[PDB]
């Protein structure tokens, strides 16, 4: 297992743990505490769209742990700046909002989110999240120095940028992952020609960026952002991220030696790519460990139900199956409309599988040994419910509110 | 509200969170987490009847935050000493667990549950817990020094023991609470004719015992065991204990001034005692925050159900009134076979039930308000089942944790 933060996941869940449900709805927060009675509360009436303003065209809204407590927090990146609400601990969070820095907002510092990735992580392993920004000159970081107080945004590293040099969210990508083993979050940039890494230090610097692999990348592969998927994630157990694409002929891998030296690019998997229908706009595929061993397996959402891979545990795979009837395009399943996710619910380290769908939000769990029970109708509520849930309007996450 | 301990209850749980069902059954330790699909986890194979020689008549099991990460450990005094698994933060519990010290046990020290009391409690505030004792000579601590490092057991108070000056457990009780309101947990002593306190000084020393009140004593109002159940909360909402008794004729408090000087004792509810036909043997009673102000609320599981009586939040209270026909005696619910809770199992502050029965494990929810909906069974697990849950070679708590 890695810690890892991706564009698409900024948020990391536990691979061991019981996830809950995170959602900015159209009239504030809503927090789904994973529990014997689940039930939707409203725990702060801001981060909406029909509450503070706040747009997903505009504005970034997370969860992470801001003050050390181990209890996870509110952060919204607005327009004048960072507001976080704080967990008190006992199921309450502060409302209003405190704005904990004048930067990285869309009026502040002039962000997009079509531009700029914004990121919260403990890139200092101090316990409690910094803030780091993929902007344009540049990674600018702002050091979380306890109580609520954020030291200035500074650019700690000239790359990986908007105009340094030429970063852009239809081309590349840009994630967070311990790759050199040292337990520290470094940058993995997917560029145009290479994977590049920026070893993160330790003590709140980043190395230049070093090329690791030809592959991987658009004009390295033919790897394409929309139709080609691409994961970092712990494959072999040894606590380092490996790298994985979902490509034309299946998905690719190549392993991290331990220390952020990576192997030969090699086809793990005849599946999961374009070769054999799989799609972007109908196919959500994942990685998430489905056996409790620490190794990334492959999850994929296709047409008849949900497809699996299984690592041998060396990062090498089984072939893949279909391991659960539901949630697929042929029951309806859309990327558009419903929001699916491959988490722990239930404290075995062997991730489930919950959907929020048209009217309902199912779930299926994992046996611990990465097949599936019978689906179950968990709650009405975090369904799209014609429009109460819109991706255009709303942002639901899965995080671990105790931490 | 405010932390308390007591021989009923020794761990305490948060009023308002999601508390979890810790057994220790049969064949080990097993977690019913609060979560979307509840399961028994057998997460340690010791500590149990038949894994590792626990019984209930010869060891002490509680969980408790040992270590300071905020989540609670297993902890069992057993023949040779005090015996730890650690909880790691993502539901995995150290197996088999490890000595901490050499003492405290039946062997080691010649402790026995029919003479002695054993504790574990952060009585120095520093994020984790000492042991207590209230053995022969009087009050032993073992200062927990952090790694699992426990100090040599100390004599630091000669008073409060059975051989000093004669406590016995048919005949008095001896809690911790803080009652000074120096935010530390002090000795409370309900002895033949007084209730004494012994201040916590802070550095995990207390002061001589000082009577502070005449009464709720076997030779001080003619206060028993069994029938005249006494109990420590806070029912003022200041964050020191109060003192409520369930006499003859009812409830009388002796409230605090929250300085630890006590008011006169006076009859607040005409009800719960054994004048109204509460009795011992079958009609447990309960302090509880029903409603989420933070005050004590009395809880009795009576004849045709549960009864209650709201504090008005300082101490006086609403008349008693049955708020769910269920979980009582006519509804076949007895001591020596099943067990009753009266915990917050959803975040709201508000105190919920649940109970272990004869083939199922219920639950009723607060409405938010001490009102009580419709009894829905949970879960298999745990209920008497005859006897993987019988009460004489089994232990369940609620606990969080996760606090």
């Amino acid at each position: 297992t890695s810690n890892v933060i991706t564009q698409d996941l900024p948020i990391p869940v536990a691979s061991r743990g019981f996830a809950d449900i995170v959602g900015f709805g159209l009239d504030g927060v809503v927090i789904g505490r994973n529990a014997v009675n689940l039930q939707p509360f409203l725990a702060v009436k801001n981060f909406a769209q029909n509450a503070g303003g706040w747009l997903t065209t505009k504005h970034v809204r997370l969860i992470a742990d801001t003050t050390g407590t181990g209890k996870g927090d509110i952060v919204g990146f607005g327009n004048a700046g960072v507001y976080v609400s704080v967990n008190n601990g006992k199921n309450t969070f502060a409302d209003p909002p405190k704005m904990v820095i004048a930067n990285f907002g869309y009026d502040a510092g002039g962000w997009r989110v079509e531009k700029h990735l914004r990121y919260l992580a403990d890139i200092r392993k101090t316990g409690r999240a910094d803030i780091i920004g993929f902007g344009e000159k540049g990674v600018l970081v702002s050091r979380n120095n306890g109580g609520l107080n954020f030291g200035p945004a500074t650019l700690v590293l000239k790359d990986f940028g908007y105009d340094a040099g030429g970063w852009r969210l239809d081309r590349h990508l840009r994630f967070l992952a311990d790759v050199t083993g040292n337990g520290h979050l470094d940058i993995v940039g997917f560029g145009d020609k290479h994977v590049f890494i920026s070893r993160n230090n330790g003590d709140g610097t980043f190395a230049p960026a070093k090329s690791v692999i030809d592959n991987f990348c658009i004009d390295a592969g033919g790897w394409k952002i929309g139709d080609h998927p691409r994961f970092v994630a712990d494959l072999t157990g040894d606590g380092t991220a490996d790298i994985i694409g979902c490509g034309k002929a299946g998905c690719w891998v190549a392993l991290n030696n331990g220390g952020g030296v990576f192997g030969q690019v090699k086809l793990v998997i005849n599946d999961f790519g374009t070769d054999k229908g799989w799609q972007a706009a109908k196919h959500p595929r994942f990685i998430a460990d489905l056996t409790g061993n620490g190794r990334g397996d492959v999850v994929g959402f296709g047409n008849a139900g949900v497809y699996v891979a299984l690592n041998n545990g060396d990062g090498t795979f089984q072939s893949a199956k279909l391991v659960l009837k539901d949630f697929g395009v042929q029951q309806g399943w859309t990327v558009s409309k419903h929001r699916r996710f491959v988490v722990d619910l239930t404290g075995d380290g062997c991730a489930d599988i919950i959907g929020f769908g048209e009217k309902e939000t199912l779930v299926s769990y994992n046996d611990g040994k990465g097949n599936f029970g019978p689906v179950k109708a968990l709650t009405n509520d975090f369904s799209f419910s014609g429009g109460k849930w819109a991706p255009e309007t709303t942002v639901c996450w899965m995080a671990n509110l105790d931490s």
